[PDB]
């Protein structure tokens, strides 16, 4: 056992084979399953689990009438064992709070959940299953985290929070830790002009945090953190390739420094990228307008680019079902000498999309990358909903 | 693995954050939770559980009718993994009865648990999960213990112990244990006038015990243990600030040495205070009549002053919420130079406050203390009575 | 660590205290609890664990409809954590068949079922969780065995098995087993006359099985078994107070070396003693004619003088309620200088006695000696069966 | 821990006795139990494990309706502790996908499932819990693999895999794997004209693999394969005694080297069969046209001898019984001398054989050979259909 570096590049990547899904919907038609949402994959020396917001209920228990709502006091982040539905008796409780994040550095796990009223809210830092530090609303208003996996290297993690408003000029901070204590905060610089549920990887000692500007942009904001002089730089992604969701139709250039305005209906969604030159790789929802569909895009150079388009695709929800929040994770302790790019796509179910029922949950599918031609389908949720009426 | 020593002083308290919580009811609505009561948490050097007295049956199951009833021969201390919900899948039987106590000496746990009929009741002591010693009731009428954490200091483990009227004197003992066995037992002494399930915990070679007086006092007992002179003195919280439930208004002065009587329509509930000069927080329930709402009061040198108030407060439960019992753990192998203070509140759902069902049980919270302001909002249980009618 | 030495002598012992209590009835009335009989509890250095013979379906299914019925191919020995009820998801399976026994070396667990039709059973002895060693049936009559713990000594773990009627002379033998292998066989010798469901402890490198003789005797068969020799000695106990069900009334005086016979409508019921000179212990149940209630009786040399009677008692079960099979377990690796006696009852619900439904289940109770002189009470099933219609 | 390798011979078998049964649609029937089929069992230095590919949904919910359909987004390989029944709380996911094999090197477990759309299917290979290697379709149609455990011989596990049509010439090819990489692949060689779901065991340094030609035989393929050459030959099962199901009465010649026609009307069913010279056995159903059924027979000189008959049998699941796909295990890590073969019969209930429910799924049954002469039973299923209507 120790601190995980990151010393390795990404693999190429060019095609994305089945990793794990949990059919969690389905199963819980009948089974006692935890009403979730905003998940996500986190890995350690060991393996790899899932990790997701529980809405304190069962999926076909009276109380899962009324999860739309984000926030209560009932919701935890809870982690289980890849490949399980979540369930009372096989899920342990990470921390308490609406909005989460978690990573191991090698050593231990830490993880974050924020909980608390709108103007009051504080987060709890825990590590090794202790709880280490506390950290209160800087800006009274939800402050709020990645909803994906942080990242390590060297012991020290950095943690993408916000706090302020959701559709105008908001408080964003890069927090550094070592074993659950604060090393160093900053403020957000550079030209991002807003930051939502940042989804990061790491790879040849630099982190990448790709975002959701849930003010203005269509386009993705990436931030980038050196961790060991645990600086950033932020901006957005070149591409003209558009993959927030509410997006106009994707335009001649994109913009590097500036948010491209735009869409109907959502100001966004959490999602994310691998930027690694000609080995990128940008996930979407099909849908322009809605968490339909999913897809992943092969666009080169789409990070330095604004002309960058796709040179290959593959579909991992067909447009007919329903997607969600998309993020990135990686087994940084494979047997391998170049780190695997890996992303989870949230199964949501219910409301407000499918209003015959009381309840929003959600399963999960999770896939990662091949340098081999993999053939695909669609990895739907696969749940009648007719089922639950 | 070494026995703990308590050498330690109290982290600095401004405010609480958020440990756990099991959302048991809301989950039992529909999953096969287990009744229970009197709950309360303990930690060792791996980490914190949750305990609590099982009725041996489930929630939803048609066993659950009756249970308002304090003991039967069905009853059972359980334990089982922090923030998950107590279930026949994933409980440990600590042992068998209808009150109990727990705690860890650094190397191993020890359990003790009450059973057998009013006039004859017996405690069976437990150490490394193995049954050590045996104690026979020595006046008669319901032998009875703390129903939270006991604390251990070089291998001794004081237990407050009591038999005799809920109504009248009785007779309290403490008895000192090292791995199960018996090293001295202590008739209580002092000015305490009745002694009822003890919330304690350890700082500086200290032991503090605050207690119910179920007899006379609407201040609470306080026990003071020298763990290793296995000795102790006793008499009341000096506060005006009366923590006890069915209480009177507080008065403009307490008393140290004498109980404040009054109050209705009920005679006493378990609860807790940390002590420590100016860094003192008693706990109480918002409503002085009944078990609903709770709240956290900074009283500096509540354990001494009669004219000591609340310089801030935090409201744990709101008042339009059931509460319960509230008991004192620490985490004594954190890795922090202070033991910091934790609590639990037992959320109280059923019988006999809300009679549209058949059964009584209860939902769990946990905090503990930060230095930091954090903010705060109600951790109550959540659970729709209705959804059970 | 190491092979178990039954060097040590039995604990004085006075009255009982409790050990532990499924409540699987109760429970199973909602919760996954499977149907089972003929439970016991075995030992190892780690702790206990509870045993029985699942049918194969759970207490609620449809399935549990016709388990009144001994044998068929879907019961198998389980076996799982001491306190808990038996559900499908925190039990073991030992191996399969419709008789057992099972004990622990000190270094391994062996357990032995038996499976086939009547007239050609087989046992399959088990090691450290392999299969070792098969045994046909000899007398083509339902090879049976103990049907609670057995007990080694130097990794010698001597069995009692019969094969033959139930109701005339049978074949009994003593196979003498070391890591599932066999050491050596022995054909019944002695005065005991038919031999069944043996419960059997040890002290001072002796073996004592206390039996049922299913064709004569209303006073119980007693094997005296030596380890390390390998032999055997068979008699019945002396006393005059007659342990088996469906009894006479004690008379004047008991027989050392032949059954005592009488009693109505049932020929037998599986039961245990402890016999150690003024130590000693007898175990019945409270109604002559019927599996109901349960009684403690220390009965001085009832091993040796046939005019020995009763000097205390101690009621386990009400005679209004019903009992079923009782068998002796000792915790062999428990931290004393002494073995200490323990014992469990089966708590037999439905049917023949409780007609209303349509199983055939129990729960189990346990409880252990103590030098002390405990008050007690009865630890009935607690199940109410009008749930169940 | 080391590599294992297979240079022990074959255990001698006279009959068989049971190892293990999990009564999964009996308790499934009212517990939460996993819809499966083709399961199987693999071992590994601390025990063996039940598999099965699982169809995503609970026997009892609704969405266990339409679980004939073999192939889906929503099936994965899952393992459990062998004799339990497969739950959504017990399971361990190996790998996504409708088709697979697994087994153990002595070091770690490899696990492989194919996935995706008819023409473009894949399989992802894991090793000690990672995903490896991933392998696309290579002729366009279901890409498919051995439905029971592959074998592994001093870090060389081979795996045979077909694409390929199911009723005409298909391409089949050997893969070789060590830590999950591919080693070598080898076209198909021999006599034999198809291969599917190969059921394989290692004795003498040499993998046999006996399996399903669905093409044209109603004899039963068999590869040879040497581990340590990474070659292989193939031809057909000599005996007389056909084997396969859907087919014609056994007649007076078998055929070493061309596919017996006749039966109807199905193609094919995985089996399995034993190949020692004179200790020699081979499964099947008892009925010639339908999986209903199951008897093992001793035909010596099966491999070699078109005139081979049987000397012995044992009827393992009665004719008035459903059956379904067996296939072979061993634990390679017993403490003898030999390697003793073991074998499961997947318990087929539901559609198509019982129209009256809307699902599939299956029970398992499993036994391992004996020297001794034991008696035996039917091990059948035990579920009633009409609880499910
Ligand atoms: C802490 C919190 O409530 N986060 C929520 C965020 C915010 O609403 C937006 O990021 C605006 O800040 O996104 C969701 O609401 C959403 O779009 O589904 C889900 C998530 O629970
Ligand atoms: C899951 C699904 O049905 N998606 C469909 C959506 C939704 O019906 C609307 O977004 C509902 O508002 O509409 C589309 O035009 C889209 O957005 O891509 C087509 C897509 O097939
Ligand atoms: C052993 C026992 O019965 N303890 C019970 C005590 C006593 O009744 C009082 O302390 C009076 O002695 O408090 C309760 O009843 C209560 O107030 O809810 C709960 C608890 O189960
Ligand atoms: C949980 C709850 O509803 N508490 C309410 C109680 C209860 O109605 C009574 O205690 C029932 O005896 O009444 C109050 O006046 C009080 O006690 O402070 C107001 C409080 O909001
Ligand atoms: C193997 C077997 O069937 N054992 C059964 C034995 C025999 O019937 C008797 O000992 C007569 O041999 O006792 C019972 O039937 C009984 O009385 O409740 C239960 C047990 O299952
Ligand atoms: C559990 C129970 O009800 N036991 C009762 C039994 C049974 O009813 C009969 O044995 C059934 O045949 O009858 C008694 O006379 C007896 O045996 O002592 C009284 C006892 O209270
Ligand atoms: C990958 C796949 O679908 N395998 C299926 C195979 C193929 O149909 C045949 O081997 C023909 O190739 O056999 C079954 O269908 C069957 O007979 O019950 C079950 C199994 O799921
Ligand atoms: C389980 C069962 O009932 N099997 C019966 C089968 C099936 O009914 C048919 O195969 C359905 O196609 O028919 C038989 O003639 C046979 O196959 O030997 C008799 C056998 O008892
Ligand atoms: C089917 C059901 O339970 N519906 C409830 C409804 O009764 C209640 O009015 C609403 C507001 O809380 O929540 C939902
Ligand atoms: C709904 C229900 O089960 N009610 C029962 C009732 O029949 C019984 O009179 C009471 C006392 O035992 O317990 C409760
Ligand atoms: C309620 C129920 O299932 N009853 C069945 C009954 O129909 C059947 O006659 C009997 C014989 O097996 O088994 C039981
Ligand atoms: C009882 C039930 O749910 N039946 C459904 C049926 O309505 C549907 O037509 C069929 C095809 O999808 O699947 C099944
Ligand atoms: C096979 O394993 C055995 C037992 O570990 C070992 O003695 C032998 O050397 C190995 N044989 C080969 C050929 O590797
Ligand atoms: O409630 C304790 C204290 O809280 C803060 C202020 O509201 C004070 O006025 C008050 O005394
Ligand atoms: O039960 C044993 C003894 O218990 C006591 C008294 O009730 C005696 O009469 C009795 O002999
Ligand atoms: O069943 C195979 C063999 O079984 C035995 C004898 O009945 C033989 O005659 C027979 O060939
Ligand atoms: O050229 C059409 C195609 O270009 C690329 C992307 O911008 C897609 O959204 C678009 O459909
Ligand atoms: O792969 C087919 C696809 O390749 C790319 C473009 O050349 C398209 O015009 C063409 O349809
Ligand atoms: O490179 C794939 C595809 O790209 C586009 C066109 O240039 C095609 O001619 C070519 O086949
Ligand atoms: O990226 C997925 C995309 O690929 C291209 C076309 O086949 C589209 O229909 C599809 O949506
Ligand atoms: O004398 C009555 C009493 O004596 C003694 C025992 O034999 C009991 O069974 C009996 O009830
Ligand atoms: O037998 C003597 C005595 O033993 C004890 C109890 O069973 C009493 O009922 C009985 O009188
Ligand atoms: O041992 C039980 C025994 O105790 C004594 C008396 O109360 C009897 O009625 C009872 O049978
Ligand atoms: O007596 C004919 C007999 O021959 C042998 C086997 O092939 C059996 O299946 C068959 O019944
Ligand atoms: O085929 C010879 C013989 O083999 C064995 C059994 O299958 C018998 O039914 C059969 O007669
Ligand atoms: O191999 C089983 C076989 O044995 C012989 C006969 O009893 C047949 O009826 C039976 O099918
Ligand atoms: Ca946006
Ligand atoms: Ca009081
Ligand atoms: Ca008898
Ligand atoms: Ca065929």
């Amino acid at each position: 056992r120790t601190f995980l570096n990151l010393t390795k590049p990404l693999c190429e990547v060019n095609s994305w084979h089945i990793l794990s899904k949990d059919n969690a919907i389905r199963i819980g038609e009948d089974a006692h399953i935890l009403v979730t949402r905003e998940p996500y994959l986190s890995c350690d020396p060991q393996g790899c689990r899932m990790f997701a917001l529980s809405q304190g209920t069962t999926l076909r228990g009276r109380h899962a009438n009324g999860t739309i709502h984000d926030r209560s006091p009932f919701r935890a982040l809870i982690s289980w064992e890849m490949g399980q539905a979540p369930s009372p008796y096989n899920t342990r409780v990470e921390c308490i709070g609406w909005s989460s994040t978690s990573c191991h550095d090698g050593m231990s796990r830490m993880s974050i959940c924020m909980s608390g009223p709108n103007n009051n809210a504080s987060a709890v830092v825990w590590y090794g299953g202790r709880p280490i530090t506390e950290i209160p609303s800087w800006a009274g208003n939800i402050l709020r985290t990645q909803e994906s996996e942080c990242v390590c290297h060297k012991g020290v993690c950095p943690v993408v929070m916000t706090d302020g408003p959701a559709n105008n000029r908001a408080a964003t901070k890069i927090i550094y830790f070592k074993e659950g204590k604060i090393q160093k905060i900053e403020e957000l610089a550079g030209n991002a002009q807003h930051i939502e549920e940042c989804s990061c990887y790491g790879a040849g000692g630099v982190i990448k945090c790709i975002c959701r500007d849930n003010w203005k942009g269509a386009n993705r904001p990436v931030i980038t953190i050196d961790p060991e002089m645990m600086t950033h730089t932020s901006k957005y992604l070149c591409s003209k390739v558009l993959t927030d969701t509410s997006r106009p139709n994707d335009p001649t250039n994109g913009n590097c420094d500036a948010p491209i305005t735009g869409g109907s209906p959502d100001p966004g969604v959490k999602g994310f990228a691998f930027l690694d030159g000609e080995n990128s790789w940008l996930g979407r929802t099909i849908s322009k307008d809605s968490r339909s569909g999913y897809e992943m895009l092969k666009v080169p150079n789409a990070e330095t680019d604004i002309q960058s388009g796709p040179i290959s695709n593959q579909v991992i929800v067909n447009n007919q079902n329903w997607s969600g929040y998309s993020g990135a994770f990686i087994d940084y302790w494979a047997n391998k000498e170049c780190f695997n790019p890996c992303f989870y796509v949230e199964l949501i179910r219910g409301r407000p999309k499918e209003s015959s029922v009381l309840w929003t949950s959600n399963s999960i599918v999770a896939l990662c990358g091949s340098k081999k031609r993999l053939g695909s389908w669609s990895w739907h949720d696969g749940a009648e909903i007719i089922y639950f009426e």
